């Protein structure tokens, strides 16, 4: 079977999603800046809320594969399960005497509940009594330490990270939080073991959760396929330009793209991912920060020969729509501005999730933006982001799309 | 043969790091990025160094400079090759300037090389390309840094990634993935140079080539003390991951009969060992209080009935009692830091031997208790190198030092 | 009438509160720490719910008074309106190169629109074209300075925070971050000119919009009526004790009270107020963060004849809900802890009457624990009102409350 | 000569400063964060430093006011330290039980001593035993209180923010933060009341201890009378729009200056201060930060007599170099600019004279710039002083500097 991801717009056929879980009912106020994650949610009503999100999209025939189904199901084949705890279990990893204790008991659990537990971290309190946990248990007592042995992941919720589909492929993304390669190393047992994987074809562009990558980070809000042989990486924080560099040679060794246009974000701006200040909405329609989007330096990179590392690569003076917009054979594409006229307050919809040319998933509360988007021709299905928004991330980055068709340019 | 066998026992051999182009490379905007506190006066910093260094070898003392060890050491095509593989990747560097950083590397004169591996290596440096060009188009644009190889201005605290343990040695896998860039240069040296060669020592713990992942170590945290004994700090940077692995070696070898680990409490996780706890004597330890007092103490020792060979009990006594008692003695004689003019910090200072200590100018009230005490105490210039955080103690790795009758 | 609070868990008769407004609508991610608020939040959606809110205490009988209408009301009294213009439009606040246009529109508005400015703050291109707004502008443009003739106000929709109702006179709240003292000034004028309060008895205990407090800083959450000649004050890091001193004598002095009970704070927990890591729930049944409120210290501070002046303070040895417990000549008081499922802070939410509190939906576990504790809690949602880090109890101002023995 | 600033460059006939003394003993590395300190210095080398400096003005002829020294010849006038008690001990700055305790026992002190105290602060253990100060030591011990009744104000050392001499008068002004509001206090009390300050004849411009001020802030380091009757004032963070705009009217009321230049800095929360920025060294030198100062947007302000205000304020077209250089007659200012061997900061020299200025020995790149462009440069030391973010001109307030154009 082919899974690959031709565009930004185009029908979307599969999706993989992750709903908020055990990971994020560990979240207390002081452990959610050391877990990465920016407030403690309401978890049954972030669930409620994501279920909403996902059949609002199965309503329509998208496929929507959860995480936490794909992980319990891939668990029953005793290699996959193995090969995770082998790199997830280790001295280094939680302490040379707790590895042998650990092991034993999440490999004497039911399959949908030790997906859990790989997801949403496992305390000291949830082994059954011994040596190895009071010892834990007396470091939290007495010192003040974590009483975590594997920490929780509440960022699974945010699929869109972790991995990217570009075309007939996918990358393994290397996170810049070294705590967060725990995410890919769950993702990528999915796709090496689960049937619906371990048969389908697809190449494999960049990534390895075996390797370490050192600076060599690539975060999945950064890129987008969007079709006509283009992707479009943005380079900020989370996405360094080593990476940037082999993604674009690894794809261009296989013809699965003519050129990488690189976004650079410039210092101020580079925490926030491509899709937050950038996102598609139909054919030649996209939402933008405009201070943060008039700023990015556009760089083209696409093959060349007579270079020994078979790539050139040219800065452009152009703005970032415009190099976007002819990349995509557009004399230029419509604008709807978020981040002061008519507005009544400030609201951010950047971040929609296409669901096919002119349908698009975004948030209640960005009534005014979703207003323009609709006078400008999209449908906008809302969600709520009571609870899924305290996240920093919205419709996009909580899809990650695994078959999505093409558009003509 | 190498080997530390106490804290305050003769020091014969140290190593040292002076601050240098790393530190020239210091802006306002990069010390966070580069984990350095402020921008030191580098001129300045290298006299003041060079002065704790002379200060050293006057009394005998095989002083050690690491950019002189590096140099040397990449004189060996095969020594530089180890390095090079490790340090110039596509990973590291970006496919587009492996071979011309290499190359432009391997043909410069060897200190030249020292000081670059140390000091980093921004676009401006390398001859003009292509590749050069887009780096510097990326600091100029989008002010994104443009160090091909980063600078290491930590190398100056030579105390933090490597250990010598008795007739051994820890190569530190750093808390901070940058600074593990440092931990592969003194392998280079311990692995290649002759001084260390040849020499036999043990290598306890550590390998610059693979992941530890969550195992993290900091040398001011550890300080073989003597009596078979090594304390610990564990906190923020010295995790039970790695300590447990530590100490299993250490005991896998007869090196050492027991490991008292250092539980700092959370409000003082950050704070490293020897950044409040020193010895100066046979019995004499400056100290921080309020610090001190909060340290949990646990004992480890091998046990033959351990699936993992070992025992753990958390200790009743204070931190204070449990090391005095290690080392057979009743009471410790404490300096305390933190009546006085001011506030002044005077932990961290290190022995070169017995009732002999160098410390810096600034603490004089704590100063003048140690030498009230009995000991003496040479003082270095604080104006630079301790802007840096590290004192005397940070800025040595005892190499060869004698033991203690205790 | 006669206006009063005199305990925290007996039927409400009169509470204020104020409705988000144009002061959110002026938050941005980028503005929203500077003027204090925890994040940006839906307005419209809060209007709502804090309509909500309204309501179910509207039908329980209780009369809610609205800071905005209030507001209203009160300047459409021409006094009322230039004694607080006197003193919010000034050379140094507006700037001399806008006090005569700034004042001379506000006053050429609505009442209602007027007092929505007031809260919500003005800016440069709401005044009419004037060479005045426009530098401002031109200093927003070019310098990315705030172009605010008057702040916006967030907070208001805390009311519990300005002003506190004990025994039958009320503190007139010194507050912490000066770009505050802006709320205090309107809810002053409120209780100065409104008709509901003009006429009305009671006293002013503490306080004054026209003096600078230096280090006397005072804040509602903090203090608490509880009965007999009781009161609770948190002393954190926004109730200071040369404020909580001058309360105290003031209330002694005029037999308001006789005694005060300091709520000792610990240093990493001095920045939360009392009511956050404390509530009463009923008679003898309050809420508390563990952590907390077993490491506070109490002491009492009880008039004096032969002090200097007039006091006496003792530190206590027993907790400080055994003390609590005492001061209401109870045996114990009943707790449930909060702070089974995940995490949540239940702690807030304020008594209708004993036994009936409001809360909020999210915090399952505790209001779960509070039922089965004999109390029936009515919540509302914390999705955006919440954003603000205060409940039910931070968003209400008793006015009129009965006492229970 | 009668008392008044003309001039940045011009000679330098009289000075006040502030010395490092008691305040900052009080620093604590808990502590220096509000009090506004990178980090705690050392007192002693500190007062050595400053002392140097003193002398290297005194030496040229420069008539040197120290604040210790004026406030405690102030002191000794009864009536003056009845002002300054009657409004730095209130019930709500030190509260009810202490009042009475405080004054008393301040009030016992010897002149030299009084005015330690008033700047460095009062500390509970610093009082008799009493219940009053128990009551106060309590709190610290079991909740973790401050100790200070009354606040160390190490920012003294920082003279040119609490007040300008502007041409022929002086500005007291409205400190931003919290722990620098009360060092006004004192500099006015030496104004209103001190022998050489109370007789001579000049004009008070602007501010008010008395008063409240609101969001009306004015900070030294933004004011430079330059002469010419141009006076500039940098608008950032901590110098707003509501004073500077009270400034200019009372300045062109008495006709002391002709137009005011506003540098409008870009925003940031980091302050900065416009002479951190932009410092002249010579009547067509000046030092500069490209990164800042080509950011800044120029206002003009003059008066008016139609206009409503007396003024009419008209944004400039061309830099705020030009602008000023045009404001003084000349067709251009040569420039220094600062942040090639290591990051160098060498804006806020000081200038005693045309051509010759004080500056720090670190800042060894822009000194070298300095001097080839025809200036004279003095060095003191940071190792301290530095440590405060503050240059000779940060720790200079002018009383007495004669008009350019010579």
């Amino acid at each position: 079977t082919k899974l690959g991801v031709h565009s930004e717009a185009g029908k979307l056929r599969k999706v993989m999603v992750c709903s908020p879980g055990l990971a994020h009912q560990r979240l207390t106020p002081s452990n959610c800046d050391e877990l990465l994650f920016d407030d403690v949610i309401w978890v049954n009503q972030a669930k409620r809320d994501h279920f909403d999100f996902v059949t609002k999209m199965r309503e329509r025939g998208i496929d929507v594969l959860e995480m936490h189904n794909l992980l319990t199901e891939t668990i029953q084949n005793p290699e996959a399960l193995k090969w995770i705890l082998d790199r997830k279990i280790t001295a280094d990893s939680v302490g040379l005497g707790l590895t042998s204790e650990l092991r034993s008991w999440l490999e004497s659990l039911e399959p949908r509940k030790l997906a859990e537990y790989l997801i949403g971290g496992v305390a000291a309190d949830d082994l059954p009594a011994s040596e190895g946990a009071n010892i834990l248990k007396m470091y939290r007592e007495y010192l003040g330490h974590s009483s975590f042995l594997l920490p929780p992941l509440p960022n699974t919720q945010f699929t869109r990270d972790t991995t990217c589909w570009i075309y007939g492929g996918v990358t393994l993304n290397p996170m810049y939080w070294p705590a967060r390669r725990q995410e890919t190393l769950l993702t990528t047992a999915i796709y090496k073991f689960h049937p619906e994987f371990a048969n389908a074809e697809f190449e494999i562009w960049y990534g390895d959760p075996d390797k370490d990558h050192g600076s060599s980070t690539l975060e999945g809000g950064d890129v987008m396929p969007i079709g006509n042989g283009v992707v479009l990486i943005g380079m900020g924080e989370r996405s360094s330009r080593q990476a940037i560099g082999q993604v674009a040679q690894s794809l261009f060794a296989k013809g699965a793209a003519e050129r990488v246009i690189v976004a650079g974000l410039p210092k101020s701006r580079a925490a926030m991912a491509l899709d937050t200040v950038f996102s598609f909405c139909d054919r030649d329609l996209v939402t933008v920060f405009p201070e943060v989007v008039k700023e990015i330096v556009p760089f083209s990179l696409r093959p060349d020969p007579s270079s020994p590392y078979g790539m050139n690569i040219r800065r452009e003076e152009k703005t970032f729509l415009e190099v976007v917009a002819e990349s995509l054979g557009l004399k230029k594409l419509r604008v709807v501005e978020t981040g002061a006229a008519e507005r009544e307050q400030w609201d951010d919809g950047n971040n929609v999730v296409c669901l096919e040319p002119g349908v698009v998933v975004g948030y209640d509360r960005n009534t005014y933006t979703n207003t323009l988007l609709r006078k400008a021709g999209v449908e906008v299905i809302t969600i709520s982001a009571s609870e899924l928004g305290r996240g920093r991330g919205g419709g996009h980055c909580m899809t990650c799309p695994i078959v999505r068709d093409p558009i003509d340019y």
